[PDB]
């Protein structure tokens, strides 16, 4: 298991524009297009992202290309974030993937907002962090996915994804 496979399980793969859990226009493997309610605005952002007139549909290869870019960006966002970098550096390989997953889903700002959890993770207080992570809108809104990430942080294994 790895970050790519993990996120592919969590986000799915859709080749036509769709609405995410928050009702936002998305495509491929969890690639957010826009928060705007307009499909046209979505189609426009899509074409600009792909470099062609897509008519709201992309191929598997195009989806994967967006995905590679998105993962790279998440990582890079973590490394540039003063609150995130230190935690990431302190963690083992498996838990690093859990942190990338959160950043991919909620953005650097959102993840960085988990001040208390981050500190606990940095202290390697697994059970406490898991409890704290659960007291969030994130957990209440997408509980199954949140549980998978939380277990990953808690155990340092991929058990929740097998
Ligand atoms: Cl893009
Ligand atoms: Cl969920």
């Amino acid at each position: 298991m790895n970050i790519f496979e993990m996120l592919r399980i969590d986000e799915g793969l859709r080749l036509k524009i769709y609405k995410d859990t928050e009702g936002y226009y998305t495509i491929g493997i969890g690639h957010l297009l826009t928060k705007s309610p307009s499909l046209n605005a979505a189609k426009s952002e899509l074409d600009k992202a792909i470099g062609r007139n897509t008519n709201g549909v992309i191929t598997k290869d195009e989806a994967e290309k967006l995905f590679n870019q998105d993962v790279d960006a998440a990582v890079r966002g973590i490394l540039r974030n003063a609150k995130l970098k230190p935690v990431y550096d302190s963690l083992d390989a498996v838990r690093r993937a859990a942190l990338i997953n959160m950043v991919f889903q909620m953005g650097e700002t959102g993840a960085a907002g988990f001040t208390n959890s981050l500190r606990m993770l940095q202290q390697k207080r697994w059970d406490e962090a898991a409890v704290n992570l659960a007291k969030s809108r994130w957990y209440n809104q997408t509980p199954n996915r949140a549980k998978r990430v939380i277990t990953t942080f808690r155990t340092g294994t991929w058990d929740a994804y097998k």
